[PDB]
């Protein structure tokens, strides 16, 4: 729906405190 | 760089939330 929205990746703070756990 | 800053803990909620899984 939105005009103009580009493609990156958006960093979870979580995931990588659960792959080292 | 900060002018004043003193040392204490800063509780990170989730580290607990991992170590009692
Ligand atoms: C942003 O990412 C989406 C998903 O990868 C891209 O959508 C695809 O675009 C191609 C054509 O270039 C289509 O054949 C695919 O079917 C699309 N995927 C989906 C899920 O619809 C989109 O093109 C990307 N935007 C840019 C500017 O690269
Ligand atoms: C806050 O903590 C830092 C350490 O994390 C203290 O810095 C040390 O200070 C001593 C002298 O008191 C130096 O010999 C060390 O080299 C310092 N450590 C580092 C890593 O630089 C700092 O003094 C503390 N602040 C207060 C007001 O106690
Ligand atoms: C800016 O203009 C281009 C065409 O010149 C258009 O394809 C694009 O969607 C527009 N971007 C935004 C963010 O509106
Ligand atoms: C207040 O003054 C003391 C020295 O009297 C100094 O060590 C400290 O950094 C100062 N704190 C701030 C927030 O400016």
């Amino acid at each position: 729906v939105v005009i103009g929205i580009v493609n990156n990746t958006v960093y979870d703070p979580l995931q990588p405190e659960l792959d080292s756990f």
